[PDB]
C-alpha cells in the first residue's frame, strides 16, 4: 500500500458528518481492516472531503510531535472521530470508545503531490 493509500484508508471517512452512534468506532475499525491481526489501539476518522484534508498540506506549517516539521495545522476545526480501544477490549474481541468533536487536525505531508502520510493529532 502507498503512503497516501494507507492515510485514506486509516482516516478518511467522508460518507457521514458525525459519528452517528456509540457503535460508529467498532463498525468502521472492523470495515477499514484495523482490528485484522490486532486491535489497532487509537485511530482518528475525519468527516470532510478528501479535497479538504488534502488542501491543509498548504495551510499552517507546525512541528509534528517527532521533531519533524513537515506537519501542517488546519486553519479550520473538522469533524472527527476518535476511536479508542476501552479497558476490557482483547483480541479478537476488539472494543473502541467513540468520542464525536469538531477540531482542527495536524498531519504530515509529504512526496510528489504533496499529501497526508500520517495523522500527528487533533487540537
Ligand atoms: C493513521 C495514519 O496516519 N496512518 C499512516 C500509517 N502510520 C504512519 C505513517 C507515517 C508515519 C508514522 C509515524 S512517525 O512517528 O512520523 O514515524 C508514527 C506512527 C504511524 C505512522
Ligand atoms: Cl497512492
Ligand atoms: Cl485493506
Ligand atoms: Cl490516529
Amino acid at each position: 500500500e502507498t503512503a497516501a493509500a494507507k492515510f485514506e484508508r486509516q482516516h478518511m471517512d467522508s460518507s457521514t458528518s458525525a459519528a452517528s452512534s456509540s457503535n460508529y468506532c467498532n463498525q468502521m475499525m472492523k470495515s477499514r481492516n484495523l482490528t485484522k491481526d490486532r486491535c489497532k489501539p487509537v485511530n482518528t476518522f475525519v468527516h470532510e472531503s478528501l479535497a479538504d484534508v488534502q488542501a491543509v498540506c498548504s495551510q499552517k506549517n507546525v512541528a509534528c510531535k517527532n521533531g519533524q516539521t513537515n506537519c501542517y495545522q488546519s486553519y479550520s476545526t473538522m469533524s472527527i472521530t476518535d476511536c479508542r480501544e476501552t479497558g476490557s477490549s482483547k483480541y479478537p474481541n476488539c472494543a473502541y470508545k467513540t468520542t464525536q468533536a469538531n477540531k482542527h487536525i495536524i498531519v504530515a505531508c509529504e512526496g510528489n503531490p504533496y499529501v497526508p502520510v500520517h495523522f500527528d493529532a487533533s487540537v
